[PDB]
């Protein structure tokens, strides 16, 4: 998965940012089973007053999570994972839940490419990880906090 | 809905952004009936020159509207709302129509969240609002323009 | 197509950005037959450290390509196109494959407007072009390289 996480400029300190990433990443790991280093969190900072709700300019507290996942998982699982993101971001970022929107879009795994390679289908990530070369495993191996 | 709006830096003043954010929101409200406040308009500004069309760098007039919706609305409707976004953003950003691109994406309501809560289908806008805690109902209230 | 390209700030020199947009656009015109001027490359630049893999802050080397297409193409063509984008962006921007992510999301053309007009079905680019006003025809023909 890639998680586009839109936030106001400077709303998240580096460590705040770190904690929101580890919050999402862990939630995805805990729920899907996918290994950490497949979970990308991409922060998109914009200056305050760029978001608008019902046509009302907003300060700097809004958080929009756009998760892009592989097709394959159930409605129930995705709502658990969306709910856990609303809750664990709320805490990691010290922002009210009322401030957090979370959308999940899905695409066939076979039109999705990470570390230069097409993803496997959900739940069969491990045999996938194993048929990668030495250098590719090493690189992804590093990306586990 | 969340309308992501990709614009070149300084192409829209604060007041330009309002008129755009109000044009999109009014189009969505009027055409869907979904209550005003549910629509977020989110500007992503980049330096001018970060947009290429067929490999040619552009100035700062290009606007891309990515619209992220619940599934359930007909194609004829989605066509209307995209055409009216194109016209109403054009007026409001003082920008020619050829410069405006508009994609709509659809996800199930069950995997979309707003104001920390899980959205309903387009056919449940008013009853959903009524199973909300009064503090949420009053917070969303403040998010309706004028 | 719109291709959203999420790069760390200043990693692509202007010259690189140009090469990276030319290559994606050449890839998409080669494999799908759509005319050049139909392909947008939208570069999104964030400060390095905004990208997290497995919850680990990254340097400025990650490239996430998010392509937005018509529905219409086969899983086979789309993996060709994705794979050609990885290899070509690699060369163009001088970045190992391991750093490149590519997601293809698709939508019905009837909710898809470029240059102020709804796009046709993939492969009907010819007659749709042969129905645009002379000014529109002239305008788009400007954006080909």
């Amino acid at each position: 998965p890639v998680y586009m996480v839109y936030v106001s400029q400077d709303r998240l300190t580096p460590s705040a940012k770190h904690a929101v990433a580890k919050a999402i990443t862990d939630a995805h790991r805990g729920l899907t089973g996918a290994q950490h280093f497949l979970a990308q969190v991409n922060f998109q900072e914009q200056p305050a007053g760029n978001v608008f709700l019902g046509g009302v300019q907003q300060g700097g507290d809004t958080i929009f999570v756009h998760g892009l996942h592989r097709e394959g998982r159930s409605a129930d699982l995705k709502g658990q994972l969306a709910q856990r993101i609303v809750d664990d971001v709320s805490v990691a970022a010290e922002i009210d839940r009322k401030h957090i929107w979370v959308y999940f879009g899905e695409m066939p795994a076979q039109q999705m490419v990470e570390y230069g390679r097409f993803l496997p289908q959900p739940g069969h990530e491990g045999e996938w990880f194993d048929n990668l070369s030495s250098d590719e495993r090493a690189f992804m191996e590093t990306n586990v906090d």
